DNA sequence: ATAACTTCGTATAGCATACATTATACGAACTTAT
DNA sequence: ATAAGTTCGTATAATGTATGCTATACGAAGTTAT
DNA sequence: ATAACTTCGTATAGCATACATTATACGAACTTAT
DNA sequence: ATAAGTTCGTATAATGTATGCTATACGAAGTTAT
């Protein structure tokens, strides 16, 4: 117990070794399975792998997916495992049942989604009906589809992005510290500079707030939040499409990896090479990309080649 | 024998997590080879070294394949690992006699069998021949061969394949998905794609059917005597009737096969598999892509396949 | 020690769990690690890590190639495992002292040999001065050559080959049921059938001996040995060059896998594909045929491409 | 405590099982930590968790880069789990402060450096340079970075090459046995050929050096002020003067390096690598080709060389 | 004397294999200025 | 009020890094045949 | 009645991963018939 | 004697198979909507 204690302080000290993401993760899996120990009488500090089981097919009761039930077995073997005590994955109930819940969820049709793509098609209609548009929001929204689409960067990471981590190629195309943007792209990113000025202070992240006035507020310390850019993505969803489906259901308008699955889906139509496709997001995994591109005439495989000639 | 107990307990009630084929194969072989004990007067649970290595040269004296034997042997291994006891092949007297079955046998020419291959031509064939049939039954029949040559799928994961996992691409051909394979379970899965030619014989087969009528019904589903189709979303074809269709669309081209008893005499479940790769092999195709093709995450059963140049050098 | 005298028990009873040539490794490893043990004051049964590492040392400084050190101890981890005792291999002395025998002698020098090829050049050249000649000897011995180049089947493969075996395809080409030869090397096997009389018996070997006289005899149950069809490589070696080289070094003339390594070399200078030349000579692993290759024009890599062009 | 001292003399004793390297690092890290201990007042043998903790701290203190950190943290680990003892890291305390000092570094924009490439481009030039001196420096280095820039070897590779190791093809190329890299230890090893203009470049060096009076020559050697090569058999050119070679043909053309205390000013033993496998790639070479060039097992570290299309597309 | 090394000590990269962290999704509650 | 965010909690997708050697990077001091 | 299945039991293949057996080399001793 | 083997022992090169599921192969018996 003094060894669990010690454990436990070498965690909160260590704070730092995991990212706030990861911790609030792990704080809720705990509150989680803590709330579940309580209404059903099980002990929730050291967790025993019947009371581990009967909770992960709770979960799977609840209608989570397969890999949201392994989010919540690898947070307690995680919060077991930084505490020296044993995982509730090295025990013999757990792992069988992990391997029935992981079979019988696919045999009833449980899907891996990903986001709704946002390709050539809709930037040239988003462009279509937004780049003769005076209004502050219009110009900003619109730089930020061209830079999404064109560099495939994560929502993270073009809110991170500063006036100052902007620089210039050939032709007077833009170069983000961290890629290249397009002519088109560089224009669209070049007004929303003027009409925003956070080119009037080096230091400020290149994409601002836009208050209800149509007046745009730069800062140095403060970001546009991943769910801002978010935002942005399915208010050009409903723009073109209006409100999305009944029952909430995931991906049904454009979200943060739209623009990154979407330049996917465009570059293999282009007979692009998978290997430089990898290159232009930063992808190491294959599965992935492939993932993005799957259902692609241009990806159907060699039976269909040899079938149709 | 209290952890035991609980250990087999642990496994019974989690049963799911292993394949309703694997439970088959361990009670048939506990079937076996409690039997084997009951006729020598053995004790079956806890198995002894000395006991097994004895039923297994019975097997090999009743004219058992090396497979078999290998089988028998890993179900008693599997219950006894899980058990939480010791595997029969933790002793040499098992693992030994095991080495020696197989070694005898081979050295007297025995030699595991392979699927007849279905080919492209024989697809063809085929095809010729059924297209012009209006026959729900015939109809079916040729959209299933089609799909098993184009993907090469296994028979039950045919089977499962549900009408709402059909999806298109840009160019009008269809997409199947497909979450579980003898060797995958995956919430991903993969997209399996028709050509053009093969969706229409799929898309024939739906409209004769009215299996869209529900796209939780399973793309195949039996055809009665009077050629209407019936549709379930609880009951699937089963994969027996898959490799009925295999056998009676052979019978058709080539007739009757021998009164010999053998194994692969006409085509079978694993044919369009066996087939479809030795094509594209002949083509050219590469062995990354052949192994995409068949979903196969290793290069060496997919280059056995194919093995029918020092000829052409000699020449002269 | 009871578990010691049934586990040997065990093993003298399933005898043919193991071929003949492993028990005869297995034996010659044995004899001289007993005949060391009790010329240095050692207990040979159960092994000692520390004596174990003695005698691997000593292997060494006998000169040994490291493939063989290996042999010796996995021959002693073989005896040790079958007889339900700790293997050697898993001591951290054993493992630290073949990991270094491993680094020491390779910096030595010490090379991976493999046979002198045997190859077109070769069987024109034999042929020039064997084709005219009415020897029986030289009949059966341009025979045995045309198809190990051929077929590139393994000595002991080509000495278990029955009269029966032989088959035919297209143009009267034969085929054996184990490949298919050529129609020169047909001719030449059809020509050694008619002086031998072997297919007056279709049990028997189509490779005989033939006596000093010039007189062959057939055999159903007596193969050639192995040995003499080295013997004939070895001789055919002789007849061009002379005799061999001074001092025992390894393939110094041609020898039973000459005609394979020959073939293989031949084949990639005809711009054969490596996974068709795996399939000529029955290789699963690629190591083997590319270490045959490694030193031809075609297989000098894409730097040498880059450079000269 | 018994058993400790026997597992640390076991190691001394088959410390040609390691690299010469290793266990140069090991006495370095030790020495380090040692002196860290003495100032702390703290035992260094059986070291304590909490103590290699507030070391780790100390060395991000200093500057040290994660990868060094990293390095102290793997010589205590293995000190210990070769002596049978538990590793730093086996605690919490230590494997959790690794993390953090990885993390805060890397946040405050540390990252990982990588060698100058040296490309053909630069090959070229070199070579349009020092192909016209008859010095016999210039002949050893320009035939050096020949092969370094053909074959990809590795500095260390490279100067254990002796002249037996040198074989010929049927068309007259050079082909070097490497038996031993940074990755593998083998009697088989590997044969790497050099190109026509290459194989003349070194053969113009074995001539001029006569490196070739004795097959146990190693290859390369110093050469002294006077231009006469002092071949040797026992003695190899210091991985350190190769290194040398590198910056002097840099130096050479580009003049003398900033006063910035940087890495990576000049090209380096690694140069003619990165390098080569950059060049590779814009040809359009495959990624199996690239790693069987460069003796890499592994797709990954290959991928990351080559990161310098979709502004192609939008165009328009 | 000097060129051209060797030797060495601290610093840090390469590399292959093994294993879990950290991101986005999105309804919703909260905050701020218009 | 409300546009237009931010902050939150939880559901799920998508990247990452730890490990155990073995190597190079480079300034500085020492060496030897000229 | 029957086609066209389903269900089932014994037999055996597929498949991927992990790990050691079995072949040739060759000097030499031994055997046999010429 | 000796050609021309075979058998042997040991040195070293080159293939192989064991493992743990999960699947198909197929005859036979049972079922149900015609």
């Amino acid at each position: 117990s003094d060894e669990v204690r010690k454990n436990l302080m070498d965690m909160f000290r260590d704070r730092q070794a995991f990212s706030e993401h990861t911790w609030k993760m792990l704080l809720s899996v705990c509150r989680s399975w803590a709330a579940w120990c309580k209404l059903n009488n099980r002990k929730w500090f050291p967790a025993e792998p019947e009371d581990v089981r009967d909770y992960l097919l709770y979960l799977q009761a609840r209608g989570l997916a397969v890999k949201t039930i392994q989010q919540h077995l690898g947070q307690l073997n995680m919060l077991h495992r930084r505490s020296g005590l044993p995982r509730p994955s090295d025990s013999n109930a757990v792992s069988l049942v992990m391997r029935r819940i992981r079979k019988e969820n696919v045999d009833a049709g449980e899907r891996a989604k990903q986001a709704l793509a946002f390709e050539r098609t809709d930037f040239d209609q988003v462009r279509s009906l937004m780049e003769n548009s005076d209004r502050c929001q219009d110009i900003r929204n619109l730089a930020f589809l061209g830079i999404a689409y064109n560099t495939l960067l994560r929502i993270a990471e073009i809110a991170r992005i500063r006036v100052k981590d902007i620089s210039r190629t050939d032709g007077g195309r833009m170069l983000i510290h961290i890629k290249a943007l397009s002519l088109g792209v560089t224009k669209l990113v070049e007004r929303w500079i003027s009409v925003s000025g956070v080119a009037d202070d080096p230091n400020n992240y290149l994409f601002c707030r836009v208050r209800k006035n149509g007046v745009a507020a730069p800062s140095a310390t403060s970001q546009l939040s991943t769910r801002a850019l978010e935002g942005i993505f399915e208010a050009t969803h409903r723009l073109i499409y209006g409100a999305k489906d009944d029952s909430g259901q995931r991906y049904l308008a454009w979200s943060g990896h739209s623009a990154r699955v979407g330049a996917a889906r465009d570059m293999a139509r282009a007979g692009v090479s998978i290997p430089e496709i990898m290159q232009a997001g930063g992808w190491t995994n294959v599965n992935i990309v492939m993932n993005y591109i799957r259902n692609l005439d241009s990806e159907t495989g060699a039976m269909v080649r040899l079938l149709e000639d």
